[PDB]
């Protein structure tokens, strides 16, 4: 799809069987998921937002669903305030900037 | 032109007779830079992401320049740890998401 911007990009993404929404945001570098449960072992990881660092946990090689398409790959949980999909998903999925 | 996201999408801004780096963010709803001096009258605002909330002067009507297009809004200004173009601006430019 074209995707404009004169609202939230929100989108529907599948992760574990459940249904969440989610921003694409070109600004991520990395893809951040509200406290859930997933698969397998985890690593400790920073990110820099506008506030500050938060510590998250990184999940690799997660099954994930973004406008129904598929994706595999890095998936970080923790107190993000909205779920963002970042640059490691958007470009399996083939996303790019227009204008 | 079409951006891929490989890489942070980093473009050259003219913002008040001054040049600097910009992110393109589509996950940030308005564009926030670096101190810096503008005309005319400001507001504080909040704002908030991952880490928490920053404040900064909400300035109205600033004209800006991004890769040959002509854009007006409102420009944030603050503490912000990279200088972002939000949505509010890239409407304008007619950028979009596109997969
Ligand atoms: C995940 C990750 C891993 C490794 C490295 C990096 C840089 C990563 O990205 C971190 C990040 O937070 N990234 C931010 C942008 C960013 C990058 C680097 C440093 C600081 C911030 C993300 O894209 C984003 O905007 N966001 C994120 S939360 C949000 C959707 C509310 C939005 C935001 O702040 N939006 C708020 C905002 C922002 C600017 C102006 C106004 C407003 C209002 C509100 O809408």
């Amino acid at each position: 799809p074209q995707i404009t911007l004169w609202k939230r990009p929100l989108v529907t993404i599948k992760i574990g069987g459940q249904l969440k929404e989610a921003l694409l945001d070109t600004g991520a570098d990395d893809t951040v998921i509200e406290e859930m449960s997933l698969p397998g072992r985890w690593k400790p990881k920073m990110i820099g937002g506008i506030g500050g660092f938060i510590k998250v946990r990184q999940y690799d090689q997660i099954i994930i669903e973004i406008c129904g398409h598929k994706a595999i790959g890095t998936v970080l949980v923790g107190p993000t305030p909205v779920n963002i999909i970042g640059r490691n998903l958007l470009t399996q999925i083939g996303c790019t900037l227009n204008f």
